[PDB]
C-alpha cells in the first residue's frame, strides 16, 4: 500500500485518518509502536516517501489528495474552520485524559456543552443538518468531528442528547457502510481510545 | 477587501497582519476592546466570515498563492505551521496560566522546541530560501511571528541556530515587511494582553 500509519497501539489521534481511509476505500498499513521523529511524537505517516507528522497534517493532506476538502476555496476555508474548532477542543480533551482527569472532569464535563453548541448551529445552517458539516459532500473536518463526538460520548454519555443534529448526524455517518464495517472491526474495536486506559 | 477584527495586541493576527503587508494587501483593523468559538480574531473577505487565525492564514495561503507548488508542498506547509502552533499553544499558556513559575523550565526547553525549524531550513536549499521549498508560505510568517515573540521572551534564543538566525533577518529585511515591523500599528501594540512578555 502507498500508505502507512505509524503509532501506538491505540486510537487516539489516528482515529479520524483511519475512518477516513476505511470510509474511502483507501488501503494502508499498521506499524504500531511499544513504549526520528521531527517533533518528537506520533503519528508518523507514510504516503510513497512522503513522511508526515501532526494528525491535522495528515487529514489536510488526504483531504487534499482524495478529495474531501470542500467544492471550492470558500468551502475549503469552512472546513479549516470546523477542523481547528475540533482540534481546539481536542486538545482540552487531552489535556484532561493526560493531565487531570480525576479533578478535571466534572468542571470539564460541565462546559462540554457549550463547546458542542457550536458544531450544533453550524449544522442547524447547512441544509437542516441533514447532510455534512460543510457543504453537501463529506470532507475530512466531518471524521474528525465524528470520532471527537464519539469519543466524549464515552466519555460523557448523553452529551449530545441537548443537540438532536448532531446526535443524528453521528448515527448517520457511522453507518456509511464501508465505516459501519470498519467501527465494528477488531482492528478499530479492540484498540482503547487513549494510552493511560482512561477515557 | 479585508478586514480584521481583534484587540488592540499582536497575539494570533500578528502573522496574518505580516503576511497581508508584505504581499501589499489593504485591509481594516476592526479594533475591540467584549462569534463561533467565543473567539477573535474575525476575519472578513467579502461575504465570507472567519474565524480562528489559522484558517485565516490558510485562506490567504490559499488565494494567494502562498501554500507551496503543489499537494506535496502544501502538506509540508502544514506540518511546518502544525508546528508553530504546537510551540504556541506552549507559549500562550506560559504567559496566561503560569509566567512567572514556568518560565525557567520553558526557556531550558525551548532550544529542543525550536531545533526542529533549523533542521527543516537545513534540509531545505541550505536554509537560504523559505521554511518550505522556493516560495514564502503562509507558514513562514507564522514561524517569523513565533520566533519574534520567542526572542523578547529569551533574548539570544537564536544564537545557536545560525540558518533560523540569517532566516528572521531575511524575511525581516523584505521591503514591506520591513516597514509593516517598523511602524506604530506594529511597535505600539503589546505582544500579549495581560501585558506579559
Ligand atoms: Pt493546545
Ligand atoms: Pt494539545
Ligand atoms: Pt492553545
Amino acid at each position: 500500500p502507498p500508505y502507512t500509519v505509524v503509532y501506538f497501539p491505540v486510537r487516539g489521534r489516528c482515529a479520524a485518518l483511519r475512518m477516513l481511509l476505511a470510509d474511502q476505500g483507501q488501503s494502508w498499513k499498521e506499524e504500531v509502536v511499544t513504549v526520528s521523529c521531527l517533533y518528537g511524537q506520533l503519528p508518523k505517516f507514510q504516503d510513497g516517501d512522503l513522511t508526515l507528522y501532526q494528525s491535522n497534517t495528515i487529514l489536510r493532506h488526504l483531504g487534499r489528495t482524495l478529495g474531501l476538502y470542500g467544492k471550492d476555496q470558500q468551502e475549503a476555508a469552512l472546513v479549516d474552520m470546523v477542523n481547528d474548532g475540533v482540534e481546539d477542543l481536542r486538545c482540552k480533551y487531552i489535556s484532561l485524559i493526560y493531565t487531570n482527569y480525576e479533578a478535571g472532569k466534572d468542571d470539564y464535563v460541565k462546559a462540554l456543552p457549550g463547546q458542542l453548541k457550536p458544531f450544533e448551529t453550524l449544522l442547524s445552517q447547512n441544509q437542516g443538518g441533514k447532510t455534512f458539516i460543510v457543504g453537501d459532500q463529506i470532507s475530512f473536518a466531518d471524521y474528525n468531528l465524528l470520532d471527537l463526538l464519539l469519543i466524549h460520548e464515552v466519555l460523557a454519555p448523553g452529551c449530545l442528547d441537548a443537540f438532536p443534529l448532531l446526535s443524528a448526524y453521528v448515527g448517520r455517518l457511522s453507518a456509511r457502510p464501508k465505516l459501519k464495517a470498519f467501527l465494528a472491526s477488531p482492528e478499530y474495536v479492540n484498540l482503547p481510545i487513549n494510552g493511560n486506559g482512561k477515557q
